[PDB]
């Protein structure tokens, strides 16, 4: 898994920037789906436009060959796309119908990255926006609606990237045990949220280096959820100390201990303007009039005017008979009833499927 360290650093860079934009909103995004879409876009770019994209995905081009970058993304798409992981992801390229497209690019999009490319009359902005939104709604079975709200008048190329995940816990909660509990949005304020609870044997530990409880729970399929519960006043310290090697140590641990876990039910979405967010990471040329997109079309100028990512997560008790031996001893009460951070990891590749922060489940 040669590109896994780069995906992890891209996940942290992308998280740390969003955490700086707003500190009072829930965060949820797919680092893998965003990186895949732009690694695929780089196939149609050249020169500085190409180099900026891969460097913005935390790939040092003086160290890793491009053949290994695309090989890693292709292998990751194979495992994700049989699986019990109820993961639906899609990437849509919408190009002006007047453009003469390069066949090599359209082939690479479908054959290698299993994505979709469409022609659209951007001379009718309202109809172009309706066709883009009907594509995402059909691909999500109605979960994501009216994704694109506006299009620039000179739009000739738009990119949408969507992903929805509803996992099935390997060791599930009991619906009868879910009850309304306090969630401490700050140190003196609470709100009532639906809270799942179960007594079991967990991959859980209090990490001194992170000043947080670290809980790992396995989904059906090859994906593991990692939840970080920071100690009092240690949320920012937790966000600063997260490194990929720290995640690797957690995933390798096989020790289990008893705990009374309280975990909120979550229905969370995240919608992000990738032109703005990735521009803060150094990806600017492909969104500008100077973009080298000669691998997509050769004669006419081309720039990516619109790029949107939306991610939807649902966490529930079951999602659709392991028996754990519980010792005769007081189990610690681990309650995710205050702001926490999480990261979902694909088991085979160790790649960060999702990352987010919950500041208020019902916000």
């Amino acid at each position: 898994n040669k590109i896994t360290p780069n995906l992890a650093e891209f996940a942290f860079s992308l998280y740390r920037q969003l955490a700086h934009q707003s500190n009072s909103t829930n965060i949820f995004f797919s680092p893998v789906s965003i990186a895949t879409a732009f690694a695929m876009l780089s196939l149609g770019t050249k020169a500085d436009t190409h180099d900026e994209i891969l460097e913005g995905l935390n790939f040092n081009l003086t160290e890793i060959p491009e053949a290994q970058i695309h090989e890693g993304f292709q292998e990751l798409l194979r495992t994700l796309n049989d699986s019990q992981l109820q993961l639906t992801t899609g990437n849509g390229l919408f190009l002006s119908e007047g453009l003469k497209l390069v066949d090599k690019f359209l082939e690479d999009v479908k054959k290698l990255y299993h994505s979709e490319a469409f022609t659209v009359n951007f001379g009718d902005t309202e109809e172009a926006k309706k066709q883009i939104n009907d594509y995402v709604e059909k691909g999500t079975q109605g979960k994501i609606v009216d994704l694109v709200k506006e299009l620039d008048r000179d739009t000739v190329f738009a990119l949408v990237n969507y992903i929805f995940f509803k996992g099935k816990w390997e060791r599930p909660f009991e619906v009868k045990d879910t009850e309304e509990e306090d969630f401490h949005v700050d140190q003196v304020t609470t709100v009532k949220v639906p809270m799942m609870k179960r007594l079991g044997m967990f991959n859980i530990q209090h990490c001194k280096k992170l000043s947080s409880w670290v809980l790992l729970m396995k989904y059906l399929g090859n994906a593991t959820a990692i939840f970080f519960l920071p100690d009092e006043g240690k949320l920012q310290h937790l966000e600063n100390e997260l490194t990929h090697d720290i995640i690797t140590k957690f995933l390798e641990n096989e020790d289990r201990r008893s705990a009374s876990l309280h975990l909120p039910k979550l229905s969370i979405t995240g919608t992000y303007d990738l032109k703005s967010v990735l521009g803060q990471l150094g990806i600017t040329k492909v969104f500008s009039n100077g973009a080298d997109l000669s691998g997509v079309t050769e004669e006419a100028p081309l720039k990516l005017s619109k790029a949107v990512h939306k991610a939807v997560l649902t966490i529930d008790e079951k999602g659709t008979m392991f028996l754990e031996a519980i010792p005769m001893s007081i189990p610690p009460e681990v309650k995710f009833n205050k702001p926490f951070v999480f990261l979902f990891i694909e088991q085979n590749t160790k790649s960060p499927l999702f990352m987010g922060k919950v500041v208020n489940p019902t916000q």
